């Protein structure tokens, strides 16, 4: 029993965070192979950020510019290249702890773990999933860029996000692992925001049936709803629009608990009407939506890396 | 900014994981240097349980009774013994992984990371809180237990828990990692119901330092209170009585942020009265009490934004 915001084990992720200095800037780098990739902005200066031209500033530098250390020891850069916003910087080391991985690009309402790094030491890890909205909402200092989201599926390490920025609302913001950003924003000082958010709603759902199989059935009721009158709920209280294939992916949990998906359906339109009247849901008072379906049924199973 | 429930990084703890049998039973075992500890109730049946005695079950084991796994590889058990409610199987490969260590014992309201195991390979890592009542709201099931809990200050792992059961209320319980468990519990199907659960009042304050240093103050107010007044008002809402020691220790967040320790009691004791008001402190509509002061300062900014 039990339910909580259980992150993927860190290890294979751990072995591959280096520090990558250029110049005054620090910050990290993932080394898988010989090559270490890191956020392009490491080669700018504060004024530089105003207005880039990364090819211009990245064609004055020498490969011995990029300072890469992994643990205590220099590794040494023999190539460098631009992909989008990421630096792919070749070592003449093959990092011999790089695991069986994947670049893969994610969508809103994806969760994954985020493996906090400063100075190319990791210092702690988290779940977190993209937004809606493709921001973040993560925990990040500054010196934290170039630290990754990932899942792992089977043995294999789903490498899914760097991080390049936090906004001025304090969310965060950066790329998949080729360098395209997620979300409208730009590796550049200049006015950007984070657009409004809205909640996941078959995450929400996928979190309910979560609660009755640790137990806390309360707001279940007699009701159903049919899919289009629980979509106008739903749009009314800001919630994503929830579609077949989001019915679909819930069946087994429909199947598990006996509360069809649009039987759960009812009950989230009589949360979302009039609240919880005092009562809490796996510990919170507010409606979770950072646990997919498949967070729910691999910690409820006990899937192992 | 943001503030998230972080947990340490768990590759040191996950190079140390390994599968323990014995007969029927599988569970985890925590390899170091050349010593596998796990939970002893690894050598009972589930009828065992009700009065097992541990002395007379061991005697009756040999070392090559023992089945250890650590990857695909077997190790080799060449001697045995119980340290209280753990037992230790020492085999004849010193575990190369073996990080930087200590066991630790700790108090209630302190955190630790867990990383849930099965079958000796990991699920899966989170924080969490040893209640005042000696259980921890863990994430487990069945062929969890032996999985352990840590901390890694400065690159040494600290470990502190160890997986042995679950309660009738769903919550867990464990041991150090001398066997020693915490609370009144026995490995032992018996009814051991925990006490009353109570709220950790000094993580509870932590966490209010964090939202301010975060940048919200809506929930500060202009009154103080004697320390003494506030335990009166406080153990009506079924929290901690705060110490001094307490108060001691959210000295260096009451100096980031300027606000008396007194000063947040007294806010505290205002959010207890009145609620939230529909609004959050840190995303969460709950006052939160599972991030202890030396946590807050690890995950915060150092300069508040004020
Ligand atoms: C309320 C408010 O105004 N807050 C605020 C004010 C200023 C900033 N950023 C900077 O001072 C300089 N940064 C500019 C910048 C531009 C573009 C790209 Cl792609 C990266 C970067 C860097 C950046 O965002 N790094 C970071 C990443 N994560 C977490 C941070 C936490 C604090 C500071 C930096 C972090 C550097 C952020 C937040
Ligand atoms: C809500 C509710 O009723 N929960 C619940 C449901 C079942 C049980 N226990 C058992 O079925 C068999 N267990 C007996 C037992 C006796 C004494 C000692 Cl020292 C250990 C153990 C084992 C044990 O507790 N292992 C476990 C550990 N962690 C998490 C579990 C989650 C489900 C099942 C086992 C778990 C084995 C306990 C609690
Ligand atoms: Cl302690
Ligand atoms: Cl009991
Ligand atoms: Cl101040």
């Amino acid at each position: 029993s039990g339910f909580r915001k259980m992150a993927f084990p860190s290890g294979k992720v751990e072995g591959c965070m280096v520090q990558v200095t250029c110049g005054t800037t620090t910050l990290n780098g993932l080394w898988l192979d010989d090559v270490v990739y890191c956020p392009r902005h490491v080669i700018c200066t504060s004024e530089d950020m105003l207005n880039p031209n990364y090819e211009d500033l990245l064609i004055r530098k020498s490969n011995h510019n990029f300072l890469v250390q992994a643990g205590n020891v220099q590794l040494r850069v023999i190539g460098h290249s631009m992909q989008n916003c990421v630096l792919k910087l070749k070592v003449d080391t093959a990092n011999p702890k790089t695991p069986k991985y994947k670049f893969v690009r994610i969508q809103p309402g994806q969760t994954f773990s985020v493996l906090a790094c400063y100075n190319g030491s990791p210092s702690g890890v988290y779940q977190c999933a993209m937004r809606p909205n493709f921001t973040i909402k993560g925990s990040f200092l500054n010196g934290s860029c170039g630290s990754v989201g990932f899942n792992i599926d089977y043995d294999c390490v789903s490498f899914c996000y760097m991080h390049h920025m936090e906004l001025p609302t304090g969310v965060h913001a950066g790329t998949d692992l080729e360098g395209n950003f997620y979300g409208p924003f730009v590796d550049r000082q200049t006015a950007q925001a984070a657009g409004t958010d809205t909640t996941i709603t078959v995450n929400v759902l996928a979190w309910l049936y979560a609660a009755v199989i640790n137990g806390d059935r309360w707001f279940l009721n007699r009701f159903t709803t049919t899919l289009n009158d629980f979509n106008l709920v739903a749009m009314k209280y800001n919630y994503e629009p929830l579609t077949q294939d989001h019915v679909d992916i819930l069946g087994p949990l429909s199947a598990q608990t006996g509360i069809a998906v649009l039987d759960m359906c009812a009950s989230l339109k009589e949360l979302l009407q009039n609240g919880m009247n005092g009562r809490t849901i796996l510990g919170s008072a507010l409606l979770e939506d950072e646990f997919t379906p498949f967070d729910v049924v691999r910690q409820c199973s006990g899937v192992t890396f």
